[PDB]
C-alpha cells in the first residue's frame, strides 16, 4: 500500500566471490539513510523478509535497508577461497550506490543490525569499517572464548585462544576510531548470554559506547523483531510503530 | 530452519484468465489444506509481504495456498475476467496435480481471508460446499450499510466493473445472504472485526443475517482498525479452532 | 557472470491501479539509456524474461531494460477502471526515475518495444508521450479495422468492451493509432516488422499505410513467419542493433 | 501459455546444509520423467532460466526439470563442512519425492544433464548413485590432469584445496571420473559435447578417451564452438533428443 517499501530482489555478479549472487532492498516511498540489515547462520538475504514483519515496520519510514547474503561464511574471507568480508564489506555497498545514488554517503545515516552470526557481522563490520554510526546485535555470536571442526576450521583456521586472535570482536577494535554507537540485546535464557556479557564487557573497557539491554527471553526470531523496533528508537529517522489496541 | 515450511513461488498459466497467472504455497516439513485470501489493492504475496504467517506455519501440517485476484473481488467481473471460476475450480485442480497428498477431504480443507478476501471467503465457502472452516478478518460482509466512497475506495466504473448497478445490495445475487442459498450450512463459519474499522457494522449486520438464515457463526470483535496487525492476530486465533494441534510461538 | 546484467524484480505499489504491482529490470553491469520492453495479451511482466533470451543478450550492453504489466488490460485506461495507460505510461517512469537517477531522462536514449498488444501499446506510449526517440512493434495488433479479436477467438465481448467500450468503427475510434497520432510531434522513428504468415499482417499494412500517410517516419519490414516467440526474439535482435547503443551479438557458429 | 511447464521457485530448508536453500522445478502442465539440470561454475539454481530458452524448449513435453544449487562448490562434499554432494544427491531428490509424488522413482526414466563444472557434476553423480538411465555433458571440466583452472584465471589455490583438497596426479586421485568410475554399474548411458576452440576440449577428449577404455557407453560429440550458452543450449536440445520422452522438433 502507500507508505509501504518497494521491495527490490537483486540478482548480481559479484566479482569477489565470482557468484551470480542476491540482495534484497527495502526503497522508501535525497540522501536517504541507509541500515544493513544481517541474518544469521542457516540464513540469507531472504530470512528478514521470511522471519519477520520488517515490511510492515518500515511503513512510513524514510529508511533503505539492505539485506545481504554471506551463506554460513560468517561475514569473513574464509579460509576456503571465499571472500565473504570483502563482497559485503567493500563489493555490496559499491554495486548499489551505483544502482541507487541518493542513498547517503554519510556515517551519520548509515547503519548496521544482525541477529546471532549477523550480530557478530555486524559488529565486526563496524569497527572494522568505521563507516556506521550505530550498529545493534541481537543474540549476537559475540565471543567464543567460553557446525563440524572442518566447518569451523574453514571459517576461522585453527583457534587457539579466540580473544586474542585477529577474528574476536576485542581484537578487530583496534581497527574502530571508537566513534560508533554499539547497541546489543540478548535473552537471560539464551545460550549466548555469557558470550555476550563478556564480550560487552571488554568492548566497554576498550572504550567504546555501548549500549546493552537484557530480558526474558530465547533464541527466537520474535525477540530479534521486538529488538529490532527498539533500535530504530535510536536512529536518527524519527520512526514510528505501528498502532497496536 | 528445520520445520519451518518450505515457499514455493509457482507461475502458471491460467486457462480460465487466458493469463499467465501465480500463486504462492507454504508447503510443511492426506496433509490439512488453508486458502489465504488477500484483500483490496493487494495479490498472492500479501500475506507473506505483510504478516509473519511463515513463522507462525513452523512445525504445523498445514499447507498454505495463496491465490490472486487482483482486485476483482474473487468474482467473475462484467469486463471478462472469471477470477471465481479460476479461483474457485480451475486453482484447486492445478494444486492437486502438483500435490497429490494436498487432501481432498473438506474436513481438512479450510479458507480465510481479510477485507475484499473476508467476502470471497465466504463465497467461496458458501458456494462451494467444500471447505469445513472460513475465516473472515474485518471482512467486506455487506454493502447494505456500507458505501465504498465513504473511504474513496475505487470509483463508480470500478465498482459496476465487479458487480455491475447494484439497486439493493441484501437482495442481489451478489450479497453472501443471496448466495447462501447454495450453502448446505455445514461449513463453521467464523468472523473477527475491530470496534473501530469502518466495516464493524456490515460486519454487524452480514453476521446477524447469517445467523437468522440458520448458519453456524462464532463472530469476535474487540478494539481495532482496519490494519494488517489485528489480521495477523486473528489468523492466530482461527488457526487455534482448526484439526491441526497448532501452538503458537513462545512470547516471554 | 561478468558482463550480465543485473535482475531487479520490483514489488512497488500503483497509485494510479491502487494496486502492489510489479516490473522487472535489468541494469547493466551516467545517462544510461533505457528501453521499455512491452508484453502481449496472455503475458504479464515475466514475459520477455520467460520466454526469449533477452537476458544472455544484453550481456555487455549499456542499455537499462524495463518490463513493465499491463495485465490484459491493453495499455489503455479501461471502461472497468483500471487506468493501465497513467499507470504505465506516467507513473512508472517516475517511480523509476526515482529509483534510478543513472536512468536517463533524454529522448534521444529511451526506446521502447513490444509484441503483439504490446506492439500497439508501443506504438500508443510513442504517438501520445513524445519521450521516445525509438519505437518497435513486433507483429503488432496496429489495427483492428481490417482485424478481428473474433477470427482466431481472442477473449469475449464483454472482455473487448471493457477495454474499449462499444466500437463503430475502428479506425475513427480514439483508440486507433491514426487518432493517437494527433498528439505526436512526429519526431519518433517508428519501426515494425510482421511475419506474412501472420493473422495480424493485413492490419500491420493497413497502420503503416496510414501512419506514412500522415507524414510518421515508419521503417516496416516483413518476411515468412508466424505469431511465435521466435520471431519476436529475432526482431528484438534486430532493432537493438539500429539503436544507438553499440550493440553486439553473441557468437554463433 | 497452454502446454508451456508450470515454473516453481523453491525455497526449502537443507538440513544436510544447515541451510535455507533453494531449487527451481518445471512441471510438465502418472511416473512423470525427471531431469536434473545442473548450472556451471558462477552459476546457481537460476542459471539454466536466466541464460536459456530451456522455458520454451520443454512445451508440451512430459519432462519435470529440476535445477539444483551446488554454489560454486563442485557437487561435492567439500573440505570446509559443505556437504554438496550429499545435498544434491541424496537430500534433494528426497525433498522433491515428498512434494512430487507423481515424480517417476525409475532408473529408466531418471536423467541428469550440466554445463561446465555441472558436466563434472552430472558424471559425478551418474557414476556414483546408478539412479540414472542417461547423462550429459556440456563442455564439462570432465579432467584436471591436462587443464589448469588458472590458465582461465579460476579460482584460487585455496579455493581448489577447499574444494579437493591437495591433487598430485589428478586421475588417480579419488576425485577423477575415472576413479569415480569404480562406484559404477556402468548401466548409465553418458554423452558428451565439446566445443573444438574450447579451452576444455583436450579434458573432454581424454576423459572420454578414458571412460571408453574403462567399458562405459559414451556418446561423444564435438564440433565449432566455444564456451558459450548459446552452444549449451544447442546441445541440451540434441541431448533431449536422445532420452525416451519423445521430445519434439
Ligand atoms: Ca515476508
Ligand atoms: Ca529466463
Amino acid at each position: 500500500g502507500a507508505m509501504d517499501p518497494a521491495v527490490m530482489k537483486i540478482e548480481y555478479y559479484s566479482q569477489v566471490l565470482d557468484m551470480e549472487w542476491g540482495v534484497n532492498v527495502l526503497y522508501p516511498d535525497e540522501d536517504i539513510p541507509v541500515l544493513y540489515l544481517l541474518h544469521g547462520m542457516s540464513g540469507n538475504h531472504n530470512s528478514w523478509l521470511k522471519r519477520t514483519n520488517v515490511e510492515r515496520l518500515l511503513r512510513g519510514t524514510n529508511l533503505i535497508v539492505v539485506m545481504p547474503n554471506t551463506s554460513n561464511g560468517w561475514y569473513t574471507d574464509t579460509q576456503y577461497g571465499f571472500d565473504y568480508y570483502t563482497a559485503l564489506a567493500e563489493e555490496l555497498p559499491q554495486v548499489l550506490k551505483r544502482f541507487f545514488p541518493n542513498m547517503t554517503s554519510k556515517r551519520e545515516k548509515t547503519f548496521i543490525a544482525g541477529l546471532s552470526m549477523g550480530g557478530y557481522g555486524c559488529f565486526k563490520l563496524a569497527l572494522t569499517t568505521n563507516r556506521f554510526s550505530h550498529a545493534a546485535s541481537f543474540s549476537g555470536a559475540l565471543s567464543f572464548q567460553n557446525g563440524s571442526p572442518a566447518y569451523w576450521r574453514g571459517v576461522f583456521g585453527e583457534i587457539r585462544d579466540w580473544t586474542t586472535s585477529p577474528y574476536s570482536l576485542e581484537s578487530l577494535a583496534k581497527k574502530s576510531d571508537k566513534k560508533t554507537k554499539l547497541w546489543a540485546w540478548c535473552g537471560e535464557q539464551d545460550f549466548l548470554y555469557e558470550a555476550n556479557n563478556l564480550a560487552v564487557k571488554n568492548l566497554k573497557k576498550l572504550g567504546f559506547d555501548v549500549t546493552y539491554s537484557h530480558s526474558a527471553g530465547t533464541h527466537e526470531w520474535y525477540y530479534w523483531e521486538k529488538q529490532l523496533e527498539v533500535f530504530l528508537t535510536t536512529l536518527p529517522i524519527d520512526f514510528k510503530l505501528e498502532e497496536r489496541l
